[PDB]
């Protein structure tokens, strides 16, 4: 027992290589990699690694496990055991649903507490920036937030208030001025509520219908307008799930400029058009919503070409009651996916799209580390970071059935979909954390 | 047998310039004839040899307050302006006058009020304001050019601005209705958070306004009405832009399909921050004057194309209301609307070589093409209306208070040297102006 585990005989891949090696961890950090099979048999536990691929540990900066308030909506417990079976050794929990919203230094504490004896896996928290918490802002940077949220449009649960534009230009000053980031959800409140009331009178209730209430326009206004505010503020911004190329060129077009912005997307604009929202129904439902398959197709061009920052979940589950309505404008809308986010990403973009497994690192690991101030501690391999990874099957098919789900509840628009790469094992800074089967 | 004959000038068209006289027939033209064709009797003349005939230039951005604020200008002080700066025909703003243009009933007390004072022809804008979309059919059909809305805090105080919510109902309606929505542009919330910061920290000067109001807050407000307008398939007017920045992106807006115009006035082209200090205070507007190569990007985006039409911006007030302790204290708005041909014959023509037939289409025709008065305004041609104005070129001279026909003479081109006078203007017919 000269080290506490050893990874034998993997190949290592990265945000920019791929290698066979043995992975030696010692206290919980990376202490020795090595050519597969020099360190001695007799020298620590191993986990057989032959014929596996060992990705660093993914980073998902947005999930919403709603503990607590409306706890029996996830849970840390089940939410941080879904990620383990994904892949996912960081997660980003936040500050909304979670009720009442991480809106406070107080509130934090008790929501890190909870974490901190029910979390699998390793946790950091979204900060909430609502119309009223500008003076709580410098004591959630303190409290250690890596970064904050506000919302540009009414969503779900009308106790976390959205932003109107004096809020998100007082507290931007104020982020900037903590050296912190404010992550937005980009859609334009009066665009969606005024097209959602005339679609509601004319009883058009289609899941195309509901995408046209919330179009690629106005998350164009949205992101226009809060790129605006980012370049008289300078306070670094982050834009949560875009659906479409148009909204990344248009961030392109910002970057290029020197405005201080990353884009996430989610990876059910990347597996679901407007069709697969037809047959799937309600589960499928998510703001911004699911775009037609053209639009999907563009949105892949753009992650290819390198137009997409990071990939995260936006997993937001709820009481399978809740998904059940009177029409597709009824249902709490979100999509239960943080276990199958490396899943879609390894079926559809590494073995259908030909993506390489170095870009699925660091969409899904590397980025979210880097854009957060957690690099290179989290999202590589290498001697001194945290000894978080994971271990996958490249070539493993699946049809993934409900009994796999870790979520509270076991439903999903996944649910009947074939994978191929499943993640065998998952370790959390050091500790052996999931094994399949 | 002529009602009038227009005699030996340089006609000066959108795209032309010919020597030939016209001939004017019940407020139109009849004939457009050779040098010397009709004979001296066939009736009265006016000597326009050595000169160069415009046509009519049509002013869309003027306030001339009445009724309600008569006393900061009024239809009669404001006309007899424009006429002396060779203008023809105006479109009056709904705002500033008191009650502002809401409903028809507060549009025709100010339409025959017209009827008695102005000298040359006018048309009227619309207001939209929180929430008046009753009134905005009723407006229509009583016969208004087009609609104005502000996204910024301003006006005096009731003629409030339109947010996300009233923007779009009223652009969905005036679509509809086939006309057209004028914006000021500019970003409230970005507008009095910068004001309030610049206050408190004792920043005072010229600059520090210019700051308050920035140009990123005119491109915010103005990418939020081109999406709103792309939603709604509502025609789209950006008033006074002062940067080639906000223009750039008006140009991209262009190329993706937005049916959007865009206008800058004489001030942002003449005046800078240097001059804005200068001058001092007379020199405010919104959007304020900005830096020396921000004026300069103007004028190569004018020269390029980017700029629809110009218009005055005739935004006027008392003597004593350009009086406060601060750059923020003051109402802020330029009188100018005598002098805007003026500005753009000196700056352009003389000083940065552009051609006289981008004058005339800035000035007079696109501002007729843009709201549906062409070719019955904007042109020389036989049917139009004979709505003209000559112009001795060369001639130089100094403005003072003395020379201006506004209710109140003052103004922050009094002092400036221009080359180019108006000395005759024609307006439907009858000769409407004679300089000496
Ligand atoms: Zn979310
Ligand atoms: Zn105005």
């Amino acid at each position: 027992k000269r080290f506490d585990l050893i990874i034998r005989s993997s190949t290592v891949v990265t945000e920019t290589t791929t290698y066979r090696a043995d992975v030696a961890i010692r206290n919980g950090i990376v202490s020795a990699i090595t050519e597969p099979g020099s360190i001695s048999s007799d020298d620590g536990p191993a986990i057989d690694g032959t014929g596996l691929h060992l990705f660093p540990g993914m980073v998902d900066v947005h999930v919403h496990f709603n503990e607590p308030g409306r706890t029996e909506w996830e849970g840390f417990a089940s939410g941080s055991k879904s990620l383990a079976a994904g892949g996912v050794t960081t997660y980003f929990d936040m500050p909304l649903n979670s009720n009442p919203p991480t809106i406070t230094r107080e509130e934090l504490d008790k929501k890190r507490q909870l974490a901190n004896e029910k979390s699998l896996v390793d946790y950091r928290f979204w900060g909430g920036l609502v119309p009223g918490n500008i003076d709580h802002l410098q004591d959630l940077h303190d409290g250690g937030v890596i970064g904050f949220k506000a919302f540009m449009s009414e969503c779900g649960t009308d106790d976390f208030q959205f932003s109107h534009d004096e809020t998100l230009l007082k507290g931007m000053k104020k982020i900037a001025a903590l050296g912190s980031i404010l992550a937005v959800h980009a859609e334009s409140n009066e665009m969606v509520n005024a097209l959602t009331t005339i679609a509601i009178e004319e009883q058009r209730l289609t899941v195309k219908d509901y995408s046209e209430a919330r179009p690629i326009v106005s998350e164009l206004e949205a992101v226009e307008r809060i790129l605006r505010f980012a370049q008289l503020t300078c306070c670094p911004i982050h834009i949560c799930h875009v659906s479409s190329r148009k909204v990344l060129k248009r961030i392109k077009q910002a970057k290029g400029e020197g405005v201080n912005v990353s884009v996430e997307t989610c990876p059910h604009y990347l597996l679901f058009s407007l069709d697969e929202f037809a047959e799937i129904g309600y589960l499928a439902k998510c703001a911004p919503p699911l775009r037609e398959r053209q639009e999907v197709e563009d949105l892949w061009d753009g992650l290819m070409a390198g137009e997409i920052d990071l990939i995260s979940s936006d997993h937001s589950p709820s009481l399978p009651q809740m998904k059940t309505g009177k029409t597709i404008f009824e249902v709490w809308g979100g999509i239960a996916g943080c276990q199958n986010t490396l899943a879609v990403m390894l079926t559809e973009g590494y073995h259908k799209r030909k993506m390489p497994l170095t870009q699925i690192v660091q969409l899904l690991s590397t980025e979210p580390a880097k854009r957060f101030g957690l690099y290179p501690q989290k999202g590589t391999i290498q001697v001194g970071a945290e000894a978080s990874f994971t271990l996958i099957d490249l070539n493993e098919s699946y049809t993934l059935n409900a009994s796999d789900l870790y979520y509270r509840h076991p439903i999903s628009p996944y649910v009947g979909q074939r994978f191929r790469g499943k993640v065998k094992h998952t370790i959390c800074q050091g500790k052996h954390v999931y094994q399949d089967h």
